[PDB]
């Protein structure tokens, strides 16, 4: 039989130290192609090993298509091929777009749904999975208004995370590394920061905050590990909740939720399943 | 496009196809889902650019593909029309020059695997056998199937045994594998398992080398002493309980080449793994034999 393999790379939609992401075409259909730098080969191996263990299929997880390794003269080429989401990342989307109550809740409940799917072991099924690098650049926006979680290069089944989004126990090196639940609680911290990023862009009484990343007012760009440790661990700062949120029932409820993702004590933080339940009871 | 033209092998592992790609023959292995951990391990091994060697099966691509709940696992390599050494020996006899060319090429490949390049880690194969050796039109061979391989880095003191429940082909398993006393955290243990298996492949090849008008029929190791399709315990009985080793046909002792080869394969078969020759010593010995 014929195995029509070739993907046409059409345009570069992201370039970094990780490598590059391209919009590509296969059999007349868009795919996303992540081409790994030599620097980040282990992310390709980890995500490939995970998908070789469990073929995740969930509306709020970026859809896997293929992992490809191709021999070159003097190098190995590593590609990850996934579904393509033309609206791009949540980070991208929040820069210019404002939200209403329905679109804000649909975004954050979709992320909570993807995260709970990763976290919960299913028997017969899937291992429990922690993401370890959850942030708004690792979430894509779909045309139907839901999001999906991307990049399982650091995922653990039962490179370090982005420093801006690191939980206090990672920064002060107290994390219980032998306890899988520790990794879930690190993702919940990061989820709370994403929930804050999104909620700022929800309009209430004609007011909205500009897009800012978590801790924009207390750390530099490309904050150091020490910069973050002083803010999060030593001074125990948390992102600001604007007064205008307390006039809006949705943002009042979202502020309570994000506070319950940011407890210093990791075992006090909400679970992804409890976050989903709380979000279904808002509005 | 890759075109799959004919199935050249099918078993519990999966299947291998002869295909065409960019106007050249290629081999396309499609793994069974039961053996997904071998696919991943083989892919980790082929990531190493300095693995490439005339006596190691050359890699083109590795793929995992999926839609919905089904996954395909592909390895694409160079294609060897002459097939495996196991196939080749069934029907062909050898002269001195051909016999030594085959076994020196396998020793060359195995020494390349075992010796670290400072890169390419040291590598132990763990399933060396005549079906896992391919015959090339130049009369040399190449070693195939790195799904069970173990890697070691001397500089960093790192041992990577991988995650694969697969075990070696029962017929070729060393005594310490069959009695399960092998030291699992010791890289040298895995090299010594490969040396045992190499000795068995030497014996399979040497049987097919003519001397004084005499040759033996092709037989797999231990053909005379175990059932068809021998179990793990069948092999443990003959190797560990009965202390059996392949018999040396007495006609070999009339031929200097086969006399030298019998000496070499016996030095691969010591029950004490640390007594066995290294791959490099075997290569050096075969380089000197004529
Ligand atoms: C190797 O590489 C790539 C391959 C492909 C690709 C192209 N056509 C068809 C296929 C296909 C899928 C599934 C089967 C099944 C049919 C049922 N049967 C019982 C088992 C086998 C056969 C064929 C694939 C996987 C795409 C790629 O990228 C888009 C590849 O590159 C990563
Ligand atoms: C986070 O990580 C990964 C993401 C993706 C991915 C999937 N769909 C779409 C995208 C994308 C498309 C388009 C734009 C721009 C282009 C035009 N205009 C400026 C608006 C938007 C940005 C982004 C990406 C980057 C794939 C990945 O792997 C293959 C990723 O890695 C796991
Ligand atoms: C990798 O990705 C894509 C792959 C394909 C594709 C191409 N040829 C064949 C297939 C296929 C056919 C049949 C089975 C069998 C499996 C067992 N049993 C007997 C029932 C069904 C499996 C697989 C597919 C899935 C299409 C895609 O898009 C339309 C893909 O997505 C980009
Ligand atoms: C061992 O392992 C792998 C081997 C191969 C491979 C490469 N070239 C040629 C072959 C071959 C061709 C033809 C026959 C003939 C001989 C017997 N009779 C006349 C019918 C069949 C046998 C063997 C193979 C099997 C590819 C692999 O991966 C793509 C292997 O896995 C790593």
């Amino acid at each position: 039989r014929t195995v029509a393999r070739d993907i046409t790379l059409l345009e570069c939609v992201g370039k970094g130290r990780y490598g590059e992401v391209w919009r590509g075409s296969w059999q007349g259909e868009n795919v996303a192609v992540k081409i790994f730098s030599s620097r980040d080969e282990k992310s390709w191996f980890r995500e490939t090993e995970l998908y070789n263990t469990v073929m995740l299929r969930h509306e709020n997880i970026l859809g896997f298509i293929a992992s490809d390794m191709t021999s070159r003269h003097s190098s190995t080429q590593l590609w990850l091929i996934t579904h393509y989401h033309e609206m791009g990342s949540l980070y991208d989307y929040l820069q210019l777009t404002t939200l209403d109550t329905v679109s804000c809740l649909r975004i954050v409940l979709s992320i909570a749904s993807g995260l709970a799917h990763l976290h919960i072991e299913i028997f017969g099924g899937k291992p429990a999975i922690a993401h370890r690098d959850l942030k708004s650049k690792n979430i894509l926006v779909k045309k139907n208004g839901q999001c999906c979680i991307a990049d399982l290069g650091l995922a653990v089944m039962h490179r370090v995370g982005t420093k801006r989004y690191m939980a206090p126990e990672v920064l002060d090196e107290t994390i219980q590394v032998d306890c899988f639940d520790s990794y879930k609680r690190v993702d919940i911290w990061a989820f709370g920061l994403v929930l804050w990023e999104v909620a700022r862009r929800m309009v209430s009484n004609g007011i909205v905050e500009d897009y800012k990343p978590p801790f924009y007012d207390v750390v530099p760009n490309d904050p150091s590990f020490e910069d973050m440790r002083k803010v999060v661990c030593v001074d125990q700062q948390r992102p600001n909740i604007p007064n205008r949120w307390f006039s809006d029932p949705t943002l009042t409820s979202l502020a309570k939720l994000m506070k319950e993702c940011w407890y210093q004590n990791p075992s006090a933080r909400l679970t992804a399943l409890r976050i989903k339940k709380t979000l279904t009871k808002i509005d």
